[PDB]
Order: structure tokens, then C-alpha cells, then sequence
DNA sequence: CGCCTCCGGGAGAGCT
DNA sequence: AGCTCTCCCGGAGGCG
């Protein structure tokens, strides 16, 4: 039911991991695009619905640090 | 909304027809199948909901001749 | 970002 | 075994 990432009501298992829609986006944009990230803070970053957006740095290692992986 | 090979429920446009979605994966695993396929009857048979399992012959033929190909 | 639609294709449950 | 067929998830394209 729960997102691995966020925590969001889980859509489905993405790229290997239970996940929900929008970080499935997120995650294949991340890859796709290379765009490369930073933390503003430590890199410890709370990850959940309200605060996904601010730490795209942190929510790509939560993404990486459950497996996801974009040809599982 | 009928599928022109077998005339179920079609479920979209599949390799280049308005087909159901069991014809689009019989298809798909004919054409790569190489496959040999004989009609039982004299390549007559009815295609329908109900009887599209007795001649892969058939199906495939009027699968091909319904103008699908693992081109569009 | 977060969401949609559409169609390809893997997989596995279930005949046969 | 081989075949059928539905469930689920992939990419592309588009949208607010
Ligand atoms: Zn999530
Ligand atoms: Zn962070
Ligand atoms: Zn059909
Ligand atoms: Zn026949």
C-alpha cells in the first residue's frame, strides 16, 4: 500500500520497488535527464508527500537506496 | 469497438488494427512463432469469441489479411 | 513536478 | 509440454 520513497499510497511496483506514481516519474526523469542534484542540508533529508519536492538530491538516494533500478 | 479479427470487445488498435487483446498477443507469437499452422477444416473456419482457439490457421490468416504487421 | 492516455510486451495461471 | 489470455508495468507523448 506504502511508497518505499515517500510513503505516498503505493501505485503499483516501479523499477524493482514498491513505489508510488509520482516517484516512479521522478525517478526515470532523474536517470533519463542526468541532471545532477545537491543537498542543501545533510544530506538526511525528510522524504514524504509535503516535503518530496525540496530535496530532489535526497529523494534520488532514497530511490537509489530501495533498489530501484530503471531495467530491473 | 469490435475487434476486426475475432469480433470481441476490441481493447485498442494492436499492430495496426482495432483488435481485442488476445489477438494482439496471438499475433504477436505467431508471427515470431515461424509457424507452421494447418487448417483442420478447408481454411473456412469462423473466427468468433467463442471458437478463435480451435484454428490458429485461420486466425493468423485473417489476422494478416486484416492488415496487422509487427511494423505500426 | 504529477498526471493523463495509448499501445507494446513480460509473466504466470490455467487449460489442453 | 504448448497455447491462451488477463494482469501488470514499460515507454512515448502530451498537459496543466
Ligand atoms: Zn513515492
Ligand atoms: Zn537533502
Ligand atoms: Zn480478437
Ligand atoms: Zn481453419
Amino acid at each position: 500500500k506504502l511508497c518505499l520513497v515517500c510513503s505516498d499510497e503505493a501505485s503499483g511496483c516501479h523499477y524493482g520497488v514498491l513505489t508510488c506514481g509520482s516517484c516512479k516519474v521522478f525517478f526515470k526523469r532523474a536517470v533519463e535527464g542526468q541532471h545532477n542534484y545537491l543537498c542543501a542540508g545533510d544530506n538526511r533529508c525528510i522524504i514524504d508527500k509535503i516535503r518530496r519536492k525540496n530535496c530532489p538530491a535526497c529523494r534520488y538516494r532514497k530511490c537509489l537506496q530501495a533498489g530501484m533500478n530503471l531495467e530491473a
